[PDB]
């Protein structure tokens, strides 16, 4: 099932009223994860960063995968990476699998013991759109639907 | 459209790992707001108080007898937009003591809010409020 992702940028005024800019994206839910919506602030984690460096409960991990031959022995599989994130309070995880499309099977290999939070992958222009904000922008919220 | 609400309590671990306790309850979407899911930290707002906050919160607002606030600053529908104006990702109203608020909300039906407005009552607001009241930090997940 397809996942609609929204990345929201926001400025307060001095008065306290907020002003937001939404960008829409389409990815897919992994069967490694629940098929629920989730929303929460974005944390960019390196894949080397998933093996008390704590973050507030309910963040949305955005993770750009590496060429797979640039990682002979991963500390964890991409499955275990998402599972780690969750243990550390990730409300959801989003992988950019543009460099590592084998990863989709690896995720969907874990459908026997799925996580109660959503694991979403994105490729192509929808990943491009995502990472371009996550990199440039200060600080963002993500909403994942349906 | 009925709304399923999970309230989440959580504790980090010596190892930086979280442990959660989730309490579920059922409420309803108002046609005055969008029928979408939403998640966010809970901020308890006092009704007088919607006439300072991190973007993406979920407002929990307990209404009171309309006999006791008889010069209201905004309609209850107004209070919700105000909350959204102030970064609320969704608003939850406990309408146990002002049941005619259902009516006001679902009357804004024709011109709605981008975010969800949900009303709860009875044993479901009792659960929600019995957590929110005991000043912990909590997360709210609202599900369509």
């Amino acid at each position: 099932e397809t996942a609609f992702v929204e990345v929201v940028l926001f400025e307060s005024s001095p008065s306290g009223d907020y002003t937001t800019h939404t960008t829409g994206l389409t990815g897919r839910f992994s069967r490694a994860g629940a098929m629920l919506s989730a929303e929460g602030e974005i944390v960019q984690m390196h894949p080397l960063g998933l093996c008390e460096d704590l973050y507030e409960y309910g963040w949305v991990g955005v993770v750009k995968l590496e060429q797979p031959e640039l990682d002979p022995k991963p500390c964890l599989t991409v499955l275990g990476k998402a599972k780690r994130a969750v243990q550390r309070g990730a409300t959801a995880v989003i992988f950019d699998v543009s460099e590592n499309p084998e990863a989709i099977d690896q995720l969907n290999q874990g459908s026997e013991d799925p996580l109660k939070r959503p694991v979403v992958y994105v490729k192509g222009a929808d990943a491009i759109k995502l990472m371009n904000i996550v990199n440039k922008q200060k600080v963002a919220r993500a909403r994942i639907q349906h």
